[PDB]
């Protein structure tokens, strides 16, 4: 196109810096360092891992281009110690430095749109095996769960092992203390108040870890008529409402380091100890991550004594948000279903349900690295486009 | 003992906050919410997970005591709404919110001694089957792995599999899209600049991740004579240096997001992206990780055209402190040997060395995940105490 086809190619600014006018007559600049370090020959660049050689030592920070030639499709640089090297038009037009051509990339490398939501959600829905089968809707699934939160996956089988090929179709699954997969169900001595009949209220899974699972998948095993339904409301979404109606509550949570622990055995032995704020904020001031499981927030509470009740007063001011009518989202799994949904994004919880002779309620759950989960999102969409 | 025996305890604040006064003279103050949130009884706190029951719904964040009696061991407590707890005297008094008690749980809790070093670095050496089989020499590594950032272990076989029996020591190892453990040799069409024969200069693991690896394990299989050296320099020390040296370029690392990126295929196909500052820092300041790999930095880099020359400029002036001989600590790996470092703290990096017609280098390494070597360290420390 005319938007990458080079009309003229200039060193500018001493030789620090590169300017390119392009047919469309818009003009990039890239400085003469950047293209120094981004040299694609095979002394500066592996082929083969698409990585670099070159090293910070040989880069000379103050280098200027001592000679260029181009043409409509590459440019030609020699460099002051007589390095040469070679860059193409679509790449180049591709890095360009303008905040709108870096806002356009980082866009397609990380898929940031979210569409926020409260009660009137509408489950994203699809079927389990064509997940499976069919890039389109594998590809559907995963951005799905990036901007949405929560896909709904039906038609699995009622047999565990369902998580488990979900994770194949991602790439594999995270590992914790809980195991690989785990059976959310009544347990004699149980290690977690999760493997009980008592209700969950909203909660984040294991902020006990530093690192807390990215993603959560979910299968229905077996259901109870005699309650365990579920709940979900968009964390993001109501931070936005807690920071607009008590900004005091938002700027405690939002600064205070709560200690989380678990204590016992499943996998293996385990003494796990972690601090989070519990609303995680980015350097700009946007909620990336919420951690908050109330039945694994320490006894430890590492604050002077004056803070203490005023943070307790703000957990309670987001905890009734959460739990408004305009928020929540409340369904019944079946056997054959499977959630997965993001974890650093949505609370979620279950309503309390009768203990039996025998198990009458089996759901197997497992974790994903968001990192894992985007890696195959990326290559899907690729092979879709 | 007289510091963990109650002489008083009493009601104040307007029954907001419990005072103890204990047989040393000491005074601890517990917030009446606090004390109500950590109720030990059935209802509050499942002993079988020692978890928390109790819902924040449950929770009066205004509440008061509203009777206190109390022998020498315990508290006993009545709550407005005929809700009734005890506590243990030992329990309070370790939980006591004062600076000094609440600093000393934290530093039994984390761990947070450090030595740092330098090219004076005398390497920690331990016994690999030793530290297999005696929970006194495991305590040992991993509380040195944790202050030091290194300790070698010695006497391994010259065979795959022994990183991952320290794995298993650990609990598990951090499985990532290069495998469950990975062969660092020379391979055709290599996927990472590490299976090549040339330099690694110093780098930290997987910037490339949101999470990168915590603890790096590397065995020695084969060596050759004709390179191969291994370099380590302490990225704490280094970053403290810096700080000093040229506070400008200390403040460009810390605050200027770089992109990773890996793309390629080993466990399976990945495409992987990222965004760090190369020194990240905590909330006070202090370094807590380094984010950096030369070979895996993006081509990608978000940020204005001014701000690029003065980023390599910084970049340049770390590298430099990291190769300067006060910084950094040579040394040779022979067959048998095993390193296990905190690949947050460390850079690491190796010499380049000769291809031949069969492997003459093969190193296994494998990945672990700090909280899951500080819970074995906690469990350990219990152990041999
Ligand atoms: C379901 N399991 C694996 C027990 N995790 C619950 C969440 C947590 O303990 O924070
Ligand atoms: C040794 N392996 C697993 C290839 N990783 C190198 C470090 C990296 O790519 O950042
Ligand atoms: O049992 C359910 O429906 C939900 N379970 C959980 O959220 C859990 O185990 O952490
Ligand atoms: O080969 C060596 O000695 C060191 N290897 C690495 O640091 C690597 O593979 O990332
Ligand atoms: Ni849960
Ligand atoms: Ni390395
Ligand atoms: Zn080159
Ligand atoms: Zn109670």
């Amino acid at each position: 196109s005319m938007a990458c086809t080079i009309q003229k190619a200039e060193a500018l600014d001493g030789a620090h810096l590169m300017q390119i006018l392009w047919y469309d007559e818009e003009e990039s600049l890239y400085p003469a360092v950047w293209l120094r370090d981004n040299c694609p020959c095979s002394d500066c660049y592996l082929d083969s891992a698409k990585a670099r050689k070159l090293l910070v030592e040989a880069l000379d920070v103050n280098i200027g281009i001592k000679g260029l030639i181009f043409d409509r499709k590459k440019v030609y640089i020699t460099w002051p110690d007589e390095h040469y090297s070679e860059f193409q038009a679509d790449w180049l037009k591709k890095r360009c430095f303008s905040k709108q051509a870096r806002a356009k990339l980082q866009r397609e490398l990380f898929f940031p749109e979210c569409q926020y939501w409260g009660s009137e959600l509408q489950l994203p829905t699809l079927d389990f095996e064509d997940v499976l089968r069919y890039d389109e809707h594998a590809y559907k699934w995963l951005s799905t769960l990036k901007k949405v939160g929560i896909v709904r996956l039906t038609g699995a089988s009622d047999k565990p092992g369902e998580v488990s090929k979900l994770g194949k179709r991602m790439g594999f699954l995270y590992l914790t203390f809980y195991g690989h997969t785990w059976q959310v169900q009544d347990k004699i001595d149980a290690n977690n108040v999760a493997y009980t009949t008592g209700k969950l209220s909203f909660h984040t899974d294991y902020p006990a870890l530093h690192h807390p699972p990215g993603v959560q998948l979910l299968h229905c095993i077996k259901q109870t008529v005699t309650g365990g339904d579920s709940e979900i409301v968009d964390g993001f979404n109501v931070c936005q409402k807690l920071k607009k109606n008590n900004p005091q509550a938002f700027q405690i949570l939002s600064s205070t380091f709560v200690d989380f622990t678990d204590i016992g055995v499943d996998y293996c032995d385990f003494s796990v100890q972690s601090k989070h704020k519990i609303i995680e904020l980015d350097d700009k001031g946007q909620v990336v991550r919420i951690n908050f499981n109330n039945a694994t927030r320490d006894t430890i509470f590492d604050v002077p004594v004056e803070r203490v009740q005023p943070f307790y007063a703000a957990l309670k001011e987001f905890v009734d948000l959460m739990n408004s009518k305009e928020s929540k989202f409340t369904f019944k799994m079946n056997p054959g279903d499977v959630i997965t949904f993001d974890n650093w994004r949505l609370l979620h919880g279950r309503r309390s349900y009768e203990a039996g002779t025998e198990i009458s309620r089996h759901l197997e759950g497992a974790y994903a690295d968001w990192d894992v989960v985007m890696s195959r999102l990326r290559i899907l969409r690729q092979r879709v486009e």
